[PDB]
């Protein structure tokens, strides 16, 4: 949609993984 969001949307992928290996620490 707005290629301004889409430069920071990139880098907010590590935000959601971050949650996925975080989330891993509790289980194991």
């Amino acid at each position: 949609n707005e290629q301004e969001l889409l430069e920071l949307d990139k880098w907010a992928s590590l935000w959601n993984w971050f949650n996925i290996t975080n989330w891993l620490w509790y289980i194991k």
